[PDB]
């Protein structure tokens, strides 16, 4: 049993060498054994939610039966940066699931700011459904991308390591989603498209992980969040936020991959 202290100093090892603040939280799902660091203090959501997102969609969709199939068309509409699948489908229009989809496996900000618009009721409507299923702590306060600003100690458009790995490991494996849903939305995040250098890089390649990174863009700001199905081991949910405190300062995928490969070793993995 590596005691927990010497997993957390070498995290701090590891913050202070990146030069901001490192935060994680992880929960083995079989034992139950958890580890936090930092795992209460909140940092930016920056593109996290989108996850979260999706997942309130899914569970829109079963008080609205034929909603992921309802088709969304925003042909005159004023596009945002970092909207590689809407802005390619503008002549078309696109699916509530296809969306959805989009909003997770490419961060698509448009189709982010659609889904918000048009069925979840804005930052306001985001927040209230985390509420809804006991999450306490995130916040979704702006739209994308004024969400990004990251501005230090700013508790908008947050939340904590804990709680981010927590809301996953309930939407993944508790109550909220019936199991044709829930199967959905773990299957777009397995299939998510942004994460390879980051919680994705800690683990042997035939793990299968299912994650959701945000990247604000600014104050050294990014993260990920996961389910990681081991080889033989029960899954295990991971949440890596990071933050530095100069405005020029860029994030670092290889300190987010790092922080996750030492709060795993803690963890009795065959690998
Ligand atoms: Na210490
Ligand atoms: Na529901
Ligand atoms: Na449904
Ligand atoms: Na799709
Ligand atoms: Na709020
Ligand atoms: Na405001
Ligand atoms: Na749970
Ligand atoms: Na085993
Ligand atoms: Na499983
Ligand atoms: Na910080
Ligand atoms: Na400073």
């Amino acid at each position: 049993s590596q005691p927990p202290q010497v997993t957390v100093d070498k995290l701090k090892r590891l913050e202070n060498d990146f030069g901001g603040r490192i935060g994680v939280y992880a929960i083995d799902t079989g034992s139950n054994k958890t580890f936090g660091y930092r795992a209460n203090e909140r940092f930016p959501l920056c593109s996290s939610f989108k996850g979260f997102l999706a997942a309130a969609v899914l569970s829109k969709s079963q008080q609205q039966e034929g909603l992921l199939n309802q088709r969304i068309r925003y042909d005159n509409r004023v596009m945002e940066p970092h909207s590689p699948v809407t802005e390619k489908q503008i002549t078309t229009g696109m699916t509530v699931a296809e969306l959805s989809a989009a909003t997770l496996q490419y961060s698509d900000n448009g189709a982010a700011n659609l889904l918000l618009e048009k069925l979840i009721g804005g930052p306001e409507g985001m927040t209230s459904f985390m509420r809804s299923i006991g999450d306490n702590v995130f916040r979704l306060d702006r739209w994308e991308l004024e969400l990004n600003s990251a501005i230090p100690g700013d508790d908008r458009d947050t939340s904590t390591p804990k709680a981010v790995a927590e809301s996953m490991q309930k939407l993944a494996f508790g109550n909220v989603l019936g199991l044709t849903e829930r199967h959905q939305l773990m299957d777009w995040f397995k299939g998510n498209t942004t994460g390879g250098a980051r919680i994705r890089a800690s683990v042997p390649a035939n793990w299968v992980v299912g994650d959701k990174t945000g990247t604000c863009g600014v104050y050294g700001t990014a993260n990920d969040y996961a389910v990681i199905w081991p080889v033989a081991h029960a899954p295990i949910v991971l949440a890596v936020y990071t933050s530095k405190p100069d405005r020029n300062s860029k994030h670092s995928d290889a300190v987010i991959a790092d922080a996750s490969r030492i709060v795993l070793e803690s963890f009795n993995i065959d690998a």
